């Protein structure tokens, strides 16, 4: 243990998210039946949580999902035709002008609008149709940990309640225990693996690609290492390995770049018994604790 | 420089003039088809042109636009509900396996499907509803120049014919002239500006952000320089991609404050001519493609290898 606020906060994520899912069960149940009547033609994410949301809603609901480009609303001043679509606004504080502007425009276009927000006093609440509180508490660390996991858990519960896919409902039911298992697992990323690393490539596929971007960002923000995330199909190297449908094509690519001579550090979800849709969060949970230790070792206070 | 790259870049104003003339009818007919169909969204299936298409159709057509995730179908085995949507397949060869499967599924989901492809014989033609030939001819160079500009010009003409936005129609009609002006303008990026540059941040906003991604890719691919593109709002050597459109005010403020904070700044721009704001990104790229051939040679790199 580093005794940092970052690691202390990361270790609280299983408990905060367990409380979140229980407290939000009713409001997401209600949003689910509203969405089944509304029948979104697409999901637009207003804000890396969006990349995760894209794989989540496309795979589990077959609904095209994508991220808004903020400047279209704020700089070019354009409203999009969003009638019949769902807009999810993801904002911790729920106060930024650009976020509020995108939300009003989405509403004025006839979109059904949901906000995922940590601060329930925020003015986003007076614009959107539905507020899902993240219930992560206060994050004192500069690097977000529990608040990002809380966003993914809220997305997962919204999706579980809307689709009512039994395996997704099972995934959400298992999520806090799985995160706690990841907290209790053995460290994966160790400072030794990065001693002379300046440029770094994080590779993942599918949901693992979604969490690779968060990992690359956190290595930049916390460890001062130029990290960039890529899909392993399209592509020294950080392997984000998830045991889901992407396992087969991903490990073949990782195996061959290791064969060709790349320097490899391997992350994984910590246990085979974790539901495939929860595995990306479990891997991240583990990484959040381990990157705190790494930062201290390279001489940085997280 | 005498590279195939620069030679190919310098033909883009003529190839694109020829493309627009030859595609006038097919894009005109596609536009009236789309006005009748009324796409609820535009999904781009590809390999960066898709990022440009996003700003184009959202800003000019007000239609949400986004890139497909190929692994959703191929790895996770899922089909999307695309009924009522437009799918644009952008592929030079029109042959990659992911492109063809995504086109077939989009067709089966009831989406209207367009392919922008250079090879009109490609089997993609047998799946989609409409083929827009890029008409860039053969690119012998390793680094694409005219073929990328040709992709953007086809997107603009599709957009111009579909929306019939008056300004956009003037933009497309003025496009070969603006490209010709950019080829004849003064060089901007010179090898001198990169002498002690290892990591490089390319900054733009809106359409300029879309083309910053292409510029970052070309700087890595041709010049072995670690370049990465960012939107200037969200943001040491910085390559400033400046566009005089609605994003100008917000972008130049960010550039000024980062120059104040002490960054090493290289400035690209659309050239002193009177160029339409929606064409300015292509003009800046046209200029960049000729100048970057020189930068590669100066650093001892054949951009045709």
């Amino acid at each position: 243990t580093t005794n940092t606020i970052m690691e202390q906060e990361a270790r609280t994520a299983p408990q905060k998210i367990a409380e979140q899912l229980l407290a939000n069960d009713a409001i997401t149940e209600s949003l689910g039946s509203v969405l089944r009547e509304f029948k979104p033609k697409f999901v637009m994410i207003v804000g890396h949580a969006g990349v995760f949301a894209k794989y989540l809603f496309e795979i589990e609901a077959s609904i095209p999902t994508f991220a808004a480009a903020p400047s279209v609303a704020s700089v070019y001043g354009k409203t999009l035709k969003l009638a019949g679509g769902l807009v999810i606004v993801i904002s911790q504080s729920g106060r930024s002008p650009d976020i509020l502007a995108q939300a009003r425009m989405a509403k004025n276009a006839g979109a059904f609008c949901v906000a995922l927000v940590n601060d329930e006093t925020a003015p986003i609440k007076d614009i959107v149709d539905v507020v899902i509180p993240l219930r992560a508490g206060e994050e004192k660390a500069v690097a977000a940990t529990k608040s990002y996991l809380a966003t993914l858990s809220a997305l997962l519960q919204v999706a579980a309640k809307w689709t009512q896919n039994e395996s997704l409902v099972e995934a959400v039911n298992s999520l806090p225990q799985a995160l706690q298992a990841a907290v209790d697992a053995e460290p994966q990323l160790r400072a030794g693996s990065l001693t002379d690393v300046k440029n770094l490539v994080v590779l993942g596929r599918g949901f693992g690609y979604a969490v690779s971007k968060e990992i690359a960002l956190k290595l930049k923000e916390v460890c001062a290492i130029h990290a960039e995330a890529f899909s392993s199909a399209e592509f020294s190297i950080l392997d984000v390995c998830i045991r889901d449908e992407s396992y087969g094509s991903h490990v073949e690519q990782i195996a061959n770049v290791k064969q060709r001579g790349a320097n490899l550090i391997h992350l994984h979800q910590t246990s085979a018994d974790i539901h495939p849709r929860i595995a990306p969060l479990a891997l991240l949970q583990r990484f959040y604790i381990d990157v705190a230790a790494v930062a201290i070792a390279l001489g940085i206070n997280p």
